[PDB]
């Protein structure tokens, strides 16, 4: 259905904002913290009909999801929380909701300029992390 051309492909982190604080708003403890803002993930994004994979490699960890837009699955995170995700497609933007023990946090990837940028957002904290085509 050609859904979600723009995000498909291998994916290289640039340049992270925030993200310490990010994380520390999210509830994750200070060693995950330094090693994991230290990582620089290859994201590899792949279609095949409805269903959407994202692969974050890198030597803090290596995980992988795959759903369908609309539909929840149980996700266990990098830093370890059993959170109900659910990504929709708002206005050609990927929305992924993590809700867990009364928490919530949304990570949104937009493709700008040739550019696939990340906003993760926890209450008021809001971190940006660009990525680069590999
Ligand atoms: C540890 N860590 C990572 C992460 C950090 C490094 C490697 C793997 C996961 C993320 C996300 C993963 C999706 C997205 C991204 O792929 O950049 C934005 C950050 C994240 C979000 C919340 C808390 C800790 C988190």
């Amino acid at each position: 259905s050609h859904m979600c051309d723009a995000f498909v492909g291998t994916w290289k982190l640039v340049s992270s904002e925030n993200f310490d604080d990010y994380m520390k708003e999210v509830g994750v403890g200070f060693a995950t913290r330094k090693v994991a803002g230290m990582a620089k993930p290859n994201m590899i994004i792949s279609v095949n009909g409805d269903v959407i994979t994202i692969k974050s490699e890198s030597t803090f960890k290596n995980t992988e999801i795959s759903f369908i837009l609309g539909q929840e699955f149980d996700e266990v995170t990098a830093d370890d929380r059993k959170v109900k995700s659910t990504i929709t497609l708002d206005g050609g933007v990927l929305v992924h909701v993590q809700k867990w023990d009364g928490k919530s946090t949304t990570i949104k990837r937009k493709r700008e300029d040739d550019k696939l940028v990340v906003e993760c957002v926890m209450k008021g904290v809001t971190s940006t992390r660009v990525y680069e085509r590999a």
